[PDB]
């Protein structure tokens, strides 16, 4: 398995994806994080697919470095 310090978040609502770069998921779904872009988004992976989503849409399990 990937290492548990893995950056990692848990989805806190459902976000369908409005454009080709951004990664949908459902609420519960733990979302594997690999960067910020900005304050307000994400980049991610999920199922194996990757993409920018809301910052504000999920809950930080493990954080990226600071
Ligand atoms: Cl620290």
């Amino acid at each position: 398995s990937v290492g548990s310090d893995q950056p990692c978040c848990r989805a806190l609502y459902d976000f369908e994806p409005e454009n080709e770069g951004e990664l949908g998921f459902k609420e519960g779904d733990i979302i594997t994080l690999t960067n910020q872009i900005d304050e307000n988004w994400y980049e991610g992976m999920l199922h194996g697919q990757s993409g920018f989503f809301p910052i504000n849409y999920v809950e930080i399990l493990v954080a990226l470095p600071h």
